[PDB]
């Protein structure tokens, strides 16, 4: 909403564009989760890793449900059980235009994370 | 982070901003999942919400697994078996300044969306 506004009297700005500094905060902090995670899980998941080179990150790992139910301890299906993904709303920066006119611009983009095992209801 | 780069063979600004347009691209989206998703699923976990009002957006959801173990169709605790965490790398844009002087910069945080229940190692 207004978070990203300025107040009506403030000196103009070419094209209605707002002033984004350079850096990442804590560009360095790295996800840690279990090895093979997505195999290991009772509901287990694919990883297909999108790709945009007008994005940052260019990179974004979507997630898909391998089975319509979980596993159990023999390495069997039990589809009385479910699997469920988990989605984040997330903000990637798409960068616009060609030449010296570079400018960019936040997009929202759900992410499937994993998934999870339910009790159907 | 070379991304946010402008082609060397361009005439140099300030001290160094970009330009962020105004606008959320695919604003509109709202992640859809299972319902009580967090209390059905064999690993569940509980949400805590954290608040800044220089953070957009300004409520990042962090996520927490209830259990060691998972639990079973009886309702136990079964800690044969693992609750992890499933981590997302996100981005958060930052507001500095005041006023007209108002300025934005990206920030990643990582997220702690739910938890899956996985065999141990
Ligand atoms: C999940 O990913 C696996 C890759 O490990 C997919 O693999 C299956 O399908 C492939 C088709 O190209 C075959 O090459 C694989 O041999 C086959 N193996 C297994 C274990 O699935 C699998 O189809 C994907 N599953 C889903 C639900 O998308
Ligand atoms: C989740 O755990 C917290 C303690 O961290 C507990 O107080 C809360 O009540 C739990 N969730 C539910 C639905 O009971």
């Amino acid at each position: 909403h207004t978070f990203f506004q300025k107040p009506e009297s403030c000196p103009p700005v070419p094209g209605g564009s707002m002033k984004l500094d350079i850096g990442i905060i804590n560009e360095n902090q790295r996800v840690s989760m279990s090895r093979n995670i997505e195999s290991r899980s009772t509901s287990p998941w694919n990883y297909t890793v999108t790709w945009d080179p007008n994005r940052y990150p260019s990179e974004v790992v979507q997630a898909q449900c391998r089975n319509l139910g979980c596993i159990n301890a023999q390495g069997k299906e039990d589809i009385s059980m479910n699997s469920v993904p988990i989605q984040q709303e997330t903000l990637v920066v798409r960068r616009k235009h060609q030449g010296c006119s570079v400018s960019f611009q936040l997009e929202k983009v759900l992410v499937t994370v994993g998934c999870t095992c339910v009790t159907p209801v």
